[PDB]
């Protein structure tokens, strides 16, 4: 079994394949201003540019990818406008001529007006040349925000986690098969096979290190992922010219926007403990409906660890251990990220929350 309409790619997991580059031609004021992003903020020549801006058409966007790249671009077009520079000058309102398309799109495609995980991770990288592999020296970002904003790296290297992990996705059906047909060796593999995937997923993070800058990371690429919900900046939202007459909240940012991570606590039989499934909860609404139909799908299925427990078989037992092992060590190495990039130049909260998951995935094993 496997995808169609859940769009998980054997490949590339969560992400898009092939994302588009180009959008229409009646689209071309648009693309010009993301395209340039980091010439017109440095220039503030960006702000102009928006309000001189017609209103156009969402019709000329007419398969997902084209529409998936629309969003990517207004997105960008859209943080770089609202928090500019960044210091103290923010546009509390977004004119119309941007928002309404905007938010019209989002409709179409069920996602906040915000830039999200699936818009400037999942949908906005190339490849340099197709006839080689998917790594860092053969990608690229198709946008970013600031010379020295080191996007390339931040985006890249998340995708990279997300490709990783397909290696693991893909391996669903034949957990669900093999305890269907009571096959125990091929459930072993299994997950031996996710355990190990996991692990090499972990060992991408070890990149971040060599193409991302703490320091460049939060003082300048985290304002432009910056949201308005709960941010003093914006006590009260944003208010999208003639789409909603009331300011509107929305998140940023957030490795919690992957997939990735919910996706193996549903398949473990991981629940959340506390009133964290209400933050977990709502960031399921910061992803694709696809894929949030597909971790819906997930639960459906039958309890992989009411099987392993059932059979009162200790290699069954090690091997799902072995998953849940990986996954606290994905957790526990996020966690060391956020110390590096967040805490360490705070210093020149969300880890009290991030520690509670962590401890509900290791209360989680067996022996
Ligand atoms: C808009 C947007 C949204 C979302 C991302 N990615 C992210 O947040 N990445 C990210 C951020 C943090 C620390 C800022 C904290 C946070 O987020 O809790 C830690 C780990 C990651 N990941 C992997 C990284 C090794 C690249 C991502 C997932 C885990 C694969 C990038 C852009």
């Amino acid at each position: 079994t496997i995808s169609k309409e859940y769009h998980i790619d054997e490949e590339v997991g969560f992400a898009l394949p092939n994302p588009q580059e180009n959008l229409p031609d009646f689209y071309n004021d648009w693309m010009f201003i993301a395209k340039h992003l980091p010439d017109l903020i440095e220039s503030g020549q960006l702000r102009e540019r928006v309000e001189k801006l017609n209103m156009l058409s969402i019709d000329h966007l007419t398969d997902h990818k084209s529409q998936r790249l629309a969003r990517l671009v207004l997105g960008c077009i859209t943080m770089a406008y609202v928090w500019g520079k960044g210091h103290g000058d923010v546009r509390k309102v977004l004119p119309r001529n941007i928002a309404v398309p905007y938010c019209q799109l989002s409709k179409k495609l069920e996602l906040p007006p915000i830039l999200v995980y699936a818009d400037c991770v999942l949908a906005n990288w190339k490849k340099k040349d197709p006839n080689k592999p998917l790594t860092y020296e053969n990608m690229d970002v198709l946008f970013s925000f600031r010379d020295g904003d080191c996007s390339k790296g931040f985006f890249l290297v998340s995708l990279l986690v997300e490709i990783a992990a397909a290696s693991a996705i893909k391996v669903i059906p034949t957990v669900f098969k093999a305890m269907q047909m009571q096959e125990r060796d091929t459930l072993l593999k299994a997950l031996l096979e996710i355990a190990s995937c996991l692990e090499k997923a972990l060992q991408v993070f070890h990149q971040i290190h060599d193409h991302v800058n703490p320091k460049a990371f939060f003082s300048v690429l985290r304002i432009y992922l910056s949201g308005w919900k709960g941010n003093p900046q914006l006590s009260d939202g944003l208010v999208y010219e003639g789409f909603w007459e009331d300011p509107k909240e929305f998140a940023g940012g957030s490795a919690g926007q992957s997939s990735v991570f919910q996706c193996f606590d549903v398949l473990l039989g991981i629940q959340q403990g506390g009133h964290a499934a209400q933050f977990l909860q709502d960031m399921r609404r910061y992803m694709p409906p696809a894929h949030r139909n597909f971790l819906c799908s997930l639960e459906s299925n039958p309890s992989v660890r009411e099987f392993v427990l059932s059979k009162g078989d200790a290699g069954l037992r090690e091997a799902y251990d072995a998953c849940v092992k990986a996954l606290v060590s994905l957790r526990s190495y996020h966690l060391q990220i956020v110390t590096k990039y967040i805490l360490i130049p705070a210093s020149q909260d969300l880890m009290n929350f991030l520690k509670t998951v962590r401890s509900t995935t290791e209360k989680s094993l067996l022996k």
